[PDB]
This record gives structure tokens, sequence and C-alpha cells, in this order.
């Protein structure tokens, strides 16, 4: 027939031509039930006398992609059809698209517009002659579908609206962008971004090599004052942070609470009700302009307005009174989960009536507290649990506010010596010290777990912890060469200099290790997985102390006083890895970074490479992604479901009114049903559990999720005190429930 | 007893003619306390509030209600004013303990020195020259309130304001005080409020120029402006510079969402920081001029920065280029006949975002003024062909309350601190205006703001900047409605007019020859030169009016020629709203809106009717109970009641049946001898945009500086 080719010519469509045009990717699939005929008959059963090849291509890919449920080898096969017939769309070679990328023009003004950098593409023609060749462009074969339409949506630069790079082009630049200059290990950080041994966090692959290159996600801020001099250039200082696309945990800790004396002005405070809609107008303001921006308040329960700062989440409530865009977190001292299950009283503080009360944590904070309790000096007193189930009425309500543990964030942490962490960070993963003149900030990097497993079900740990050595350095030299859209952001990581090395798909690396993720081999492995990642970390920070000299403030730390993170937790470690030589290796020369590990969620640059986002087991089996709207099962489970022919569209149906439970459905091996059992069905104790264990060896904290369909008060209840009592920094991030 | 009130009770009606005023009725609504409790003053409380609630009667019961009130307000005050100043600074917040001095010591320690003839040279009998529901609008902010209890004496916070200001000038303090005590004129709101405290506001006014396009400059303007809503400062914001919804953004690729988001956050701030709101002056070629006027269909009040085109473009039909100040840079930042070959520029490089008539932006701007009032309409082009910082540069924005007109630039934020003249003091019982003393007392309230600028605590450095280089004071007044009517004039008369000329004329050359007396003393304003006053032409050549034979300018043009002016601008009348509900005159220059209205003092509502208009009224006969309602009923008008004398209803009539025609006619015929503008209320309660389209154009073809401040309604 008729089909208007790459050229402009026609070609007869034939069947016998499309399904061996697909036949030419598919490798490197069990093609047992991965079949190309049934591709090309729904799109030729479609086919009308018009419809040009690439745009026969959106048919063929979107449509193998559609057919995913079938095997998800097919996600993966549909992204090679949507990529070959992106290559044969865009510049075959890196220097050749890099030079086309400077030379930009934006035909709205026509002012020249450097997409890339002035300060990196310089040095890239330089080895043009290698780079170019350095670049194994049969790894954008590797993605599956849903990633690549995450890639090319946002993290492929496109010029004047369509395709630019390659995604091998953006990891060679990002490559690139980082070591600049360096080339030898530029090269090797591309060689395991590519393969996708890890990835870097969002931001720094959007605009890494882009003049003023903007590598860091989220961003934390400490109230500058207890003045509107201080918190509107706070207030300036996150605005431009969210102009550079910045994530934000703000410490409101220091504010006069509603009521409160001014003698400035002699009137009363209006509290932060009206100073966080503020923030909140700020966020739907600048969002980077097209989707919006957003921060993480972070007030301490001792505040006045901390029943209000609860009420201001539920869902429709009183108007020009309430915020929305605004996420809400609690920085929460351990005096106060003590008293609520004493069911003892609590009392309700303004942070000026009793002043210094957010600069302070722990045994200091416990009597610091009682001490204005008795000299009477307190605003509302409240019975403990009253606060405790009207921030759990708040929860059940939304999902927020985010639980960290001020108490258990601040005994564990390497910045103790700089003094309290007044907050964390947008996505409450991130516990760095923040002040007037320092907003510490994120640098994000997140690792592909399931990667690092043999075709034998054995772990690759020696390759983790030398991975992550490579992480450490990227995110050392990211920390220099970031542009910070803040002073004060800029004089505090290259002060502390602390990196936050993130993990994804710790929902696929049990599975695909052949583990239930409640096993007591998970478990087993929980610890070692992150005893590998901090060990390859402050191995790898140590390598760096003793050639560029421990981070401004390093000394004063609790690893120079030395005694490291998993000793704070108690938590004796496990013996694959020589700690008495590490602490000594680390004993002579120093480390280059305050903080190392912060299992961080990632969802974009987890939904790219295939892995399940974040710490966070599975979910749903069975879930779906919008770029029509597809539908796609757990790759893994369909794995297994083939192998021994127990899926059919009678079996898929089934699963669906399940959400996920693959439990009920009894002809399928129990040895399927308890390794993927979706995150609900999970009793989250253990997870909690699971966080204390591996946290032990987090810098950081981690956020972790919490998926209860089925939450009750004490049900509730009973869940953070149960990951306060075992010693998480960071409780809960969201809750899930339908 | 009854027979025991009674005689407390004329014991202080002195003055008040005391046919239609009566002691008894007094004491007959108060012994309802029916005592058996109560104390010696709860009785002088709601004593005083009865007599308050009978200015229906007479506008006297007001003032005796005042006396009540203030006669018990002596009785429970020291009654010496060194002392008063003492006790306000050893002052001690009980809710805390830490020291914290009310005044200053650096004016306290002014006082105890010139002490002895100070306290003597205070007049205590001035206090009873108010009346009642000025004197609680005085309690409640003005006097300064020890532990809950009013520490000083209207006389003591007064003396206190002149001390304040001219600090060691003693000889200068009673001076500005005799007549800050005999109401002679009275100093801006904040200024009465910080005089002579520790770190103290004598401004309100306030403009803001965007220091950028960029979030960088949007935020420290942001910062700038919560530091002044702090300050107790209203602003008005030069928004014209900010990219309209969806121009492309650069480095971060995104489009903007323009200005509502913006002003949103504007919004939230100027709700979250009281101890006020903000204005937004945006020029209405900017894109976002249609997501501008559905926001007041809050917390904001809006303001258009009209170029001159804009009306020419609306009489003659024609289209007009809604731009972005992006593509079309440097467009909010020119003026005048310039400025046209400027806009008409990116209209012929056709770089223009969207395109439509420019009458139906017009009338989208009458549809938000009907609902809301705002916008505020204020004509760019013709603001500065006629400012005297015209030198300077393009004044881009005016203030919350649209009578100041001053450059805002980078580092310069104007201030225009602020001071009204009662102008209804100046009268004689012979029934002719007293102009000497006008300029005589405005020679005074010069140099007392010109005193306040260098003292003025200065909220951003910025603010300093400005108004050390510049110099500029607003001089407004009150009371312009009560001139007329008691000089017997109408309002609408031809000798309202007559005056009206004459008026602003002695206060602008009473002002100029005060501005140039203090170039002899200190040396002319840093920025004199260059202006177009440094280059021998005045306010009132630049309207081109040939002023009245009632003073010689052809004398004032050529003292100022030598040594020259140590301000820019002079004359701006305020809406003096708290500033001027005290003294007993009426609200900024406006006329009588309604001649019954209500003040609502805590609880109670008091029937306050026009103080002239029942004391003609009473003194014929024909006032009662039953024309008392029938004007109610009118909601203002006593043209209905044929019974009054046709002579009267045409002296207190309304302002809503005052054709506004010619209320923007004496607003241009006094705006020449006005250095800056001029904040105009317009008043039709059924509005057909029919009116509001020759209403609005009758300003700007009369070059008025403010088309108009309000909307007024019902
Ligand atoms: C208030 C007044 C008329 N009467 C009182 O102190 C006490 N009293 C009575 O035994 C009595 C009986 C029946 C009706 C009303 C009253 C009443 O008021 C008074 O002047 N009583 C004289 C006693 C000194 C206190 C007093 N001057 C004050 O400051 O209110
Ligand atoms: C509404 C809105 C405006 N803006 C404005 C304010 C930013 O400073 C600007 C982008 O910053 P820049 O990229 O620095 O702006 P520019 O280089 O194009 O020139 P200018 O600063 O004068 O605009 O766009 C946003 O960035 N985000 C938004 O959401
Ligand atoms: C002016 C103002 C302050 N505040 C509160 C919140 C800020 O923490 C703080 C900043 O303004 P200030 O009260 O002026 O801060 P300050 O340290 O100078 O306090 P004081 O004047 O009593 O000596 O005041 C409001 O809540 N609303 C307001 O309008």
């Amino acid at each position: 027939m008729h089909v208007i080719k790459r050229d402009g010519r026609q070609e007869r469509v034939m069947f016998d031509k499309i399904t061996s045009r697909i036949q030419k990717l598919c490798y490197g699939l069990n093609m047992d039930f991965v079949d190309p005929a049934q591709i090309t008959m729904k799109v030729i059963q479609g086919l009308y006398s018009g419809v040009t090849t690439v745009e026969l291509d959106t048919l063929a890919a979107e449509t193998a992609a559609t057919l995913t449920t079938k095997h998800p080898d097919y996600a993966i096969l549909a992204a090679r059809i949507a990529v070959s017939n992106l290559h044969k769309e865009t510049k075959k070679v890196f220097s050749d698209v890099m030079e086309d990328l400077y030379n930009y023009i934006n035909p709205h003004n026509g002012k020249h517009s450097p997409m890339v950098a002035k300060s990196t593409l310089d040095i890239v023609l330089a080895n043009k002659d290698r780079l170019n060749s350095a670049i194994i462009y049969d790894r954008d074969f590797s993605y599956n579908y849903f990633g690549f339409k995450t890639l090319e949506r946002s993290y492929l630069l496109k010029i004047n609206g369509k395709v630019a790079e390659r995604p091998q082009h953006m990891l060679m630049r990002v490559s690139v962008g980082i070591h600049k200059e360096d080339i030898d290990a530029a090269i090797e950080t591309y060689n395991l971004l590519s393969e996708r041994w890890f990835t870097h966090a969002s931001p720094t692959l959007f605009n890494a090599g882009t003049n003023r290159p903007q590598l860091s996600s989220c961003f934390l801020l400490s109230m500058k004052d207890d003045s509107i001099e201080g918190i509107y250039d706070t207030l300036k200082q996150c605005a431009l942070i969210s102009k550079s696309a910045g994530g934000i945990g703000v410490a409101v800790s220091c504010i006069r609470a509603t009521g409160s004396y001014i003698a400035g002005t002699n009137g009363n405070s209006n509290g932060l009700v009206p100073m966080l809609r503020v923030y909140n107008n700020t966020a739907r303001y600048v969002d980077q302009g097209g989707n919006p921006g957003a921060f993480a308040i972070y007030l301490e329960p001792w505040h006045l307005d901390i029943f209000e700062f609860l009420d201001l989440k539920k869902n429709t409530g009183k108007e020009e009174q309430r915020a929305r865009d605004l996420f809400f977190a609690l920085w929460i001292p351990d005096l106060f989960m003590k008293r609520v299950e004493t069911n003892q009283d609590w009392s309700l503080m303004c942070p000026n009536e009793c002043p210094g009360l957010d600069e302070v944590w722990g045994e200091e904070f416990e009597k610091l507290y009682a001490s204005y309790e008795k000299q009477g000096r307190v605003r509302k007193v409240v019975k403990a649990q009253q606060l405790w189930y009207a921030i759990i009425e708040s929860q059940t309500e939304t999902g927020t506010p985010y639980m960290l543990y001020k108490d258990s964030c601040n005994r564990k942490s390497n910045q103790q010596n700089l003094g309290t962490i007044k907050c964390s960070n947008l996505c409450t993963e991130i516990v760095e010290y923040t002040s007037k003149d320092e907003v510490a900030v994120c640098n994000l990097a997140s690792l592909a777990l399931n990667m690092y497993v043999t075709s034998e079900h054995t772990y690759d740990f020696k390759k983790l912890a030398e991975v992550t050595k490579v992480v450490v350095r990227n995110l050392n030299k990211i920390i220099d060469i970031n542009y910070y859209p803040v002073p004060e952001a800029c004089l505090s990581n290259k002060r502390h200099r602390p990196i936050g090395i993130g993990v994804q798909g710790l929902a696929d690396a049990f599975i695909l290790m052949r583990y239930p993720f409640e096993s007591a081999e998970a478990q087993l492995l929980n610890k070692q997985i992150f005893e590998t990642i901090y060990y390859g970390a402050l191995e790898a920070s140590c390598d760096l102390a003793k050639e560029q000299g421990p981070y401004e403030t390093y000394e004063g730390s609790p690893v120079s006083k030395g005694i490291l993170q998993y000793d704070m937790w108690n938590v004796t470690p496990t013996d694959l890895w020589d700690w008495k030589v590490l602490k000594e290796k680390i004993a002579k020369y120093g480390i280059r970074n305050s903080l190392l590990i912060a299992p961080m969620p990632t969802a974009s640059t987890a939904q790219i490479l295939g892995n399940n986002e974040s710490i966070e087991p599975y979910t749903s089996n069975i879930y779906t992604r919008r770029v029509g709207e597809f539908q796609i099962v757990n790759p893994h489970l369909l794995k297994d479901l083939t192998e021994r022919g127990l899926w059919h569209e009678e079996m898929k149906n089934q699963i669906i009114a399940c959400n996920g439970s693959i439990q009920s459905i009894p002809e399928i091996p129990d040895d399927l049903k308890q390794l993927y059992k979706t995150v609900w069905e999970i009793s989250q104790k253990t997870v909690l559990k699971m966080a204390a264990e591996r946290g032990a060896f987090i810098d950081q904290s981690q956020s972790l999720n919490i998926h209860i369909a089925e939450p009750n008060y004490g049900k509730l209840t009973s869940m953070h005190f149960y990951g306060w009592k075992q010693g998480l920094k960071t409780g809960m991030y969201y809750l899930r429930t339908r």
C-alpha cells in the first residue's frame, strides 16, 4: 500500500515487511511469548492510504507498549521502536549534537540561547575524538518504554520542539557536566550511568553542563530570624530556590506564635497561619513556570500553632485561612512521644516567650522545655494525646504531616557539632544543619539496587560498594561546580559538604534476589545492602579527604571523635566489612563529606529505568502510567507467571480486582504469593523495623512511606510509636489508603 | 442624686449655645444606671456616652460629650507634661518585665532640660476643644497608654509630637504646639503616633518601584514591602515591569505565570503584616491587564497608570496593543509625547502579544469599578509633564491613596511624609477667608515636615536615599467641605470656585515661600539642579494657569531663582480619614458625602449630623424628630423637605447630587497649585457605564494627575 517513507517516497506496507522490521530489535527477549506478529496486526488493521513511517512507529511503539500486559519484554521492545525512530531522527554523533545545542537560537527573540554551556562545550569538542566513540548507543535499547517517555518528555533537551539528544547524548553530557575537564572518569561515570548501575537524581540530569548548572534538588531553610526582615529574607531565599526548581524544607519553629506580643509596633503577631499562606502562594507563583513548586514546612509540636498547623490540609475547609500547595512536616522531640504514651499533659509554647526552644534537642531539650513549664511561661496546656490523635486525624484525612524525630534525628547525625538541626527537606530524608547564614543542600544520586545481582541470585556487594565509590566523587565535584542560587547555600555545602546518596528499586532488588519483601533473608540483606553503600561512601569520602582535605568543619564531628553512625544506633554491624580498618583509615586522614547516605525517594528518575520508586516495595502488582493510558503489571511477576503458564486473560482481570492482591487467586504458587505481596498486605511494623535496621548505616534519614488501606487510630498510633520507639529519624513520609 | 449630676453637667456647658441643649435629659438617661453600684467614673463613662447620643439634637452635645470624657480623663491622668513623659519612659511591660521606653530618652532628655517652660506653655483647656467622636479616635491609638490606662492627655501627646519633631529647638516647638493644639493643622497619622518615640516612624505615604523583573528583584521589592508594612506604612507598587502570563522565561526554559499568582503573594503579604494594605499600579498596556480587574471583582487595592494614548485610542474608537514589558522593554519607564513614540515602535515592530479594541478594555475597567470601586485612575503622561521630579525620570506609580506622585527606582523608594491643613480654621466672624496665616501656618508645616525628613527612622535604606536627595513633602488638607460651609458658600457655587483657586494658591506659595527659606539655611535639595523649578517654571505653569492677583508670584519666582528650595514636591491632599476624624473637619477635600452619618464607638452607634447644618437648622427651630427621619430616608439629601429655606440646600448638598462634572472641575482648578496629585473620589449610586465613561475622561481632558480614587455607589 501507502506509507510515505523517511525519504518522501512510498512503500508497499506489508505485514512481511513490518514484522521483520520489528524482528530487527527483539534481541534480549525470551521470545517464547514475545511475538512481533501481533504488533503489526492492530497496526495494519488501522493503516490507511496515508500515514508516514515515523508516524507509523508512533503506532508501532505505542501498540507494543499497550501490549506489555502480555509480557514485560514488550515494554522494553516498544521502547526500541520509539528509540530507533528517534535515532534516525537525531544527530548521529555526540560532539555534533553539543555543537548544535550551543549554537541554538530562540526563534521568538532571535536571542542566541546556549542550551548547553560554553563552560562545557569547549571541553567537549576538546576530546571529541574519543568522547564521541566512547558512546555505545546500543544502550538506550536497555530502557523500557514507560521510562523512555519520562526521558524524552523532559530529560532529553529538545530544539524548537523536537528532540535534540539521544539518551546516551544526555548521559554523556551529564558525565561531562560533572567532571568537565576530567575525562578518564567522565567516560567512567557515563559507563555506569548508561548501563544503569545507577543514576543522579532529577536536577543533576536536567542541567548538567548547561550555563549556571543547577545540580541540586531539595534545599533546607531555617528561619533567618524571628523578624520580618529575617522572614522575608527567608522568603526571598526560598523563592529564589523555586526559581531554580528547588525542593525546600523550612524550619518555621523560630516564629512568634499567634497572639504573641510585638514590642516594635505594639500589636500581637498573626502566627504562622498567615505567614505560611505567604509561602503557599509563593509556591504556585514561581514554579519554574510550566508544569508547581512546593516547600515542606517543619513546625515542632511545642509550638502554640501546632493544631492550626494540622487543620491546614483538611481537604476543604475555611477558604481565606488555609493552604494547600505547601507540604507539612513534624520535627518531633522525644518528649512529646513520651507523654503522649504516658498520657500526661503537654505544653504549647511560643518560641519568643520561650526563646531558643528550636535550637536544642534531646536530653538538653528535656529540661529547657520543662524549665518554661515550671516558670509557668507557656500559652496552651493540652493533654499530650490531644495533639496526637489530632495529628492522626490530619494524616488519616490527608497523608500529612510528615513524621521526623528531632531527638533521634539529631542524636544520630554527623552534623551535631554545628548545632541543632531544626528541620529536614521536602521529602524528609535529608537532615543537615541550617541557620541564618547557612542553608545546607541535597546532593542526590539514586542507586538501582536490582542491578547488583547475579544470574545466580547472589549479590555483587563488592561492586555496589565501589560503584558508590564513584557516586561519592561525582557528588563531591557536584558541590563545587553546582550553581547555588543563594550565597548561603554555597557557603554551606562548601563548608559541610553533605551529599545524599539515595537508593531505588529495593522493591525490585528483593524480588530478583528471590526474596519475599518481609522474609528473614531480606531483613538479613537489608543490613548489608546499606552496610555496603555506607562503607563504599565512607571509603570514598576518605580517599577524598586525603586528597583535598576534610570539609571546613570536619573535626568536632562524631566521626572525628571516632564513633560512627551505626555506633549511634548501638546496632553493631555485620562482618562483610572490616569496619575496624575503615574507622582507622578514616582516622588518620578524615572525610570530605559531612553526611553521605540519604534514601531519598525517586519517581521520574525511577520510572526511567524500570525500578520501583525509592525504598518502598511494590504497592500494586498491576499499576499504570500516562503519556493513551497504558496498563502495566509487575515485570518480575509476569516473568514467572509465564515460566509455567499460569497467565491468561481470565487471570489478568482477576488480579486487577485485587489491587494486585495475587494472594486470593490460588492457581499461583505460594512461592510467588509471599514474594510479590503488595505493600498494603504487609503489616508495616516490619517496614519501619527494616528501616531502623538499615537506618543505622544511613547518615541522614530515609523517606519511608506507609501503606495501610484500612487505617484505624490505634493501628496508626501503634505505627508511629513503633518507628519512634525503635530509633527512626524519619518515621513516615506519606500515608496511603484508598 | 438628680440635682447632683445636673450640677456636675453644665459645669461643662459653657460655650454650648444652651437653647437646644438641656442638661437634664442627660442626667435623665443616666439615672437608668439605678446606682447601688457603679464607680465614680462608670457614671461619667455612660454619662458622656449619653451626651454623645444626643448629637442629634445639637452638634454641641457632641462637644459636651467630649468634656465629660475629658474632664474625667484629666482626673485619671496627672496634670503635668514632664510627668507624663517620665512615666512613659520609666515604663515596664508587666507581662514580661523588660524595660520598655514608650517615648524616647533622646526626646525625654530634651523634655526634662526645657521642662519648666514646656509644661506651662501647654494650655490644658484645649482638650475641651475637641468633640467626643474625635476624642475617642484619639483615645484609641494616639494617646500612649501605660498598662492599659491612657497615660497622656491630648496636649501631652501633641507637645510630644512638637518636641519629637524640633527636638532641641524649643522656640519652634511651642510654636508648632500652639497651632497643633489650637487645631490650625495636623500632621499625618503615623507622625502623631511615633513622634518623640524610640525609633520613630512619621510616614505612611510610601512608594515602590519593582527593582527588577527578576525574582531576585521581585522579592527584594517584597522584602522591602513587608518591611514597610511592618512600620505601619501603606504602599503603592509599580509592577508594570513584570513579565506577563506565559512570556518566555530564560534559562529555566519555563513560561511565566505572570501577574496574578504574583500579586497573590503580595495579597497575602499585605494581610500577614498589619502592625494594612497595598496599592498595585499596573499600566493598561500590560498583557495581564484582564487578569487584573477580576481580582477586584482583594486585600490589595488596584490602580491603572494611564498614558495619554490609551484615552486617545479610547475616544477615537481605536485599537490597543497589550504588550509584554519584556518583549517591549523600557515601556513603563518612559512618559508623554516621547512615550507614544516608543509605544508606537513595538506597534510597528509588531512584537505584541494580544491586541484588542481599546474601548473594550475601557468598559472592562468600568465593569470592575462599578462592583468594587478599584481601580484608581491616575494619568501617567499627565503626572510627569506636571511634576517637579520630572528631571529625576518617569514617575512609574503613586501611593496607596493616589495623592503622591514621586520618582521611584532601584534604590530610591520615595516617601512623601505628610501633614494636613485645617482649612476651616481660616475664616472670620465676618465671613471672609484668612489667607494671611494660611500661608504662615503652611510656612511652619513645611519646616516641621522637613525636620521630619531628617529625623525619620526609614524602614529601608533605599527610602532614605530617596528622601535625602529629593526631600519631598506631602502637605495635604481637610475640611474643604466645611470651609465653603463656614464661608456660607455652596460647594458648587462660583465663589466656592474663586476661593478654591486662591485656597490652594496661598498654600502653594505659602509652601514655596517656606521651602525657599531653608535653601538659605541648609542648601537646595541635592537634585534641585535639573528640575523644572530649577528651570524657573512652577506647577501652575505646567498647567499654564495664570494665578490670581491674590499674591505676587513675580516676587516668589524670583526668591526661588536665587537660593532655591530644600524640597522637590510640596502639595498633596490626603484622604485624611482618621488623621482628620479628630478636629471636626470633613475628610480630605470631598464634599459632605451624606449630611447625616454615624460612627461606631465600640458597641454604641451615635447619630451624628452635619455640625453646621443642624446649628443653622435649629437657629430657625425648623428642626425636629420628624425632620430628623426624613433626612435619613434620603441617605443624606436635605433637598426633599421644602420647609428648609432654599438657600441652605444649596449649601449643604451631598456629593451625590453634586454634579461630578464640576467636582473634577475644581479639582483641576486647584491641581495647578498642587505640586503632586489629589485623592479624588467619585460618587454615583446609579452608574450607567455612560456616566462613568464621561466622568473619567472629563478628568484626563482637564489634565488631572489622579483621575479617580474610589468609586462609590450603594
Ligand atoms: C454613688 C452614691 C450616689 N451612692 C452610693 O455610694 C451608695 N448608694 C446607696 O446606699 C443607695 C441606696 C439606694 C439607691 C442608690 C444608692 C447608692 O448609690 C454616692 O455618692 N454615695 C456617697 C458615698 C461615696 C462613694 C460615691 N461618692 C462614689 O464615688 O460613687
Ligand atoms: C511568574 C514567574 C515569573 N518569573 C520571572 C522572574 C524570574 O527572575 C524570571 C526568570 O529569571 P531570568 O531567567 O534570570 O530572567 P531573564 O534572564 O529572562 O530576564 P529577567 O530577569 O529580566 O526576567 O521570570 C519566574 O521565574 N517564574 C515565574 O513563575
Ligand atoms: C510586624 C509583624 C510582626 N509579626 C511577628 C512575626 C515575626 O516573627 C516578628 C517580626 O516582626 P517584629 O515584631 O518587629 O520582630 P522583632 O524582633 O523586632 O520583635 P519586636 O518588635 O517585638 O522587638 O513579628 C507578625 O506576625 N505580624 C506582623 O505584622
